[PDB]
């Protein structure tokens, strides 16, 4: 079964949730969320109505844009 | 037949953000060349810069791709 890496983020103000998981390719947004445990840690999250976006990277520049998409361009390296 | 999109370029001294209307069906690359951002910032390199796409709303049924970050928001304000 092909494996991909995904992240889930949720900003519990003054202690952020930010976790990466290895998952079976084919998993949906709802399945990743419900299988992570995030809903047990934060029982105030309501998937029927909570607002959810996805940050995708890397992408192919040939991908088709949709309403409300933001393209973020940034630098891989710091310094001065 | 149009859609509203944004393009941002984050660098150390400034955050650039611009909103555009473009033809439904446009690719990321066409949007970038169309925006004139590459003339404005000659240092942007399409093979070297990080480039990602933020999408919202999604669907709970969307199939995840490699490197997708699901962001769950707390209701405002």
């Amino acid at each position: 079964l092909n494996q991909i890496n995904i992240e889930i983020a949720y900003a519990f103000p003054e202690r952020y949730y930010l976790k990466s998981f290895q998952v079976d390719e084919g998993i949906t947004v709802q399945t990743a969320i419900t299988q992570s445990g995030i809903l047990s840690q934060f029982p105030e999250i309501d998937l029927s109505t909570n607002k959810i976006g996805i940050f995708s990277r890397p992408i192919k520049l040939t991908d088709v844009l949709k309403e409300g998409d933001r393209i973020e361009i940034y630098r891989p390296l710091l310094a001065d």
